[PDB]
């Protein structure tokens, strides 16, 4: 149905591999663009806007992104969900939650890739 | 497919006569115990656990659920959702924002409908 491969941080950016785990029987056309993937979501830095650790967060395969979207992003493998916020060659991932700060990211200093788009959430 | 039957209130319970609007492709088996159907939810009452206004929150329909759990209650016809606490004639619907206060039922006083359990969350 709907593909699991692997986990994203909701918090300081983890290091991951992707590859999947499993599938969840859930219709891709209930998500606008359609979800073409899950990941785990693991910490708080986003649960004000409802985004729990534990929480699959489904994400459609794309490369391009504009501001306030929330998105998923790699950084030296280490991949992260927070809402986006680039300028120049700074890029900002912003969290959801006071307790947390934002985690710039200078384009010219390292790379920077986007894996997706935040399109929705499952939890069971 | 999973039936979406209404709205229900995070907050203030609201009236609603339940009714098929639509059915979503998402296996029932994803949640334990099996979802039987979902409903829209309206309101902030439970934000401190990701339930947010807009939310579909999936429900197995069963009467007998237990202190501390997540139901979907009616009172005089309207429906709402919060966590349970159920003491000899006394039960307190319980919410998840400090914003907020509990509701309080006499079973001596009224009628008390548990429609069922709150098993997971599909945000689309």
């Amino acid at each position: 149905g709907l593909p699991l491969v692997g986990r994203v941080a909701a918090g300081e950016p983890l290091p991951a591999q992707w590859h999947i785990e499993g599938h969840y029987q859930v219709d891709p056309s209930l998500f606008k663009p359609n979800a073409d993937f899950l990941l785990r979501v693991s910490g708080m830095s986003m649960k004000d806007i409802g985004i729990m650790d534990g929480d699959l967060l489904a994400v459609h395969k794309t490369q391009d992104v504009r501001n306030g979207q929330v998105v998923v992003a790699r950084i030296d493998d280490a991949v992260t969900v927070a809402r986006l916020k680039k300028q120049g060659n700074k890029v900002e991932l912003l969290p959801e939650n006071s307790e947390f700060k934002p985690i710039v990211v200078d384009l010219r200093q390292q790379s920077f890739t986007i894996e997706g788009l935040a399109v929705g959430v499952i939890r069971n």
